[PDB]
């Protein structure tokens, strides 16, 4: 009982948590620094779906995001840009075929990223993205063994 009144309760100004990565420097290529999540359920070919998420970064960029199957999506996509305040992002885009990845190409960015209230839903508006809320952990969110920062959650930096 108690627990769940407590998770009723609307505060602004409680901390909030939100996805953090430290990226550092810029690197030579999009592809040398990625972030990837997994839609619960494969995106379909020819179904829209849409990109929902807050955004901050340390500097004014592109945030380039593709789709991934067997073959890589490059256009259209996902992708979406951020400001050094949060702002909030959706983008819609059709699959072309089956797409089980979407791959957040950081690489030629530098800095730093925080995100938060990520969603991807389908045309019925299902919501494929298991965890974007952040209030725990980044559970499903993976990069490459070998690319070398960290994927934290922090405090929103904002409050
Ligand atoms: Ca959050």
């Amino acid at each position: 009982q108690v627990a769940y009144l407590n998770s009723l309760i609307t505060d602004p100004n409680a901390t909030k948590h939100v996805l953090y990565i430290h990226m550092g420097e810029p690197k030579t290529n999009n592809w040398d620094r990625e972030l990837y999540v997994n839609p619960t359920t494969e995106l379909q070919s020819g179904k829209t779906y849409t990109l929902k998420l807050r955004v901050k970064t340390s500097a004014a960029c592109d945030v380039t995001v593709w789709p991934q199957g067997d073959a890589t999506q490059y256009w259209p996509t996902p992708s979406f840009k951020s400001t050094t305040e949060w702002t909030t992002v959706a983008q819609a885009f059709e699959a072309k075929s089956a797409l089980k990845q979407l791959r957040f190409e950081l690489g030629t960015l530098g800095g730093d990223i925080w995100m938060d209230d990520v969603q991807l839903l389908d045309p019925d508006g299902n919501n494929l993205i298991a965890n974007g809320t952040f209030e725990e952990n980044a559970d499903g969110w993976t990069k490459p063994s070998w690319h070398e920062y960290e994927i934290k959650t922090v405090a929103d930096p904002d409050q």
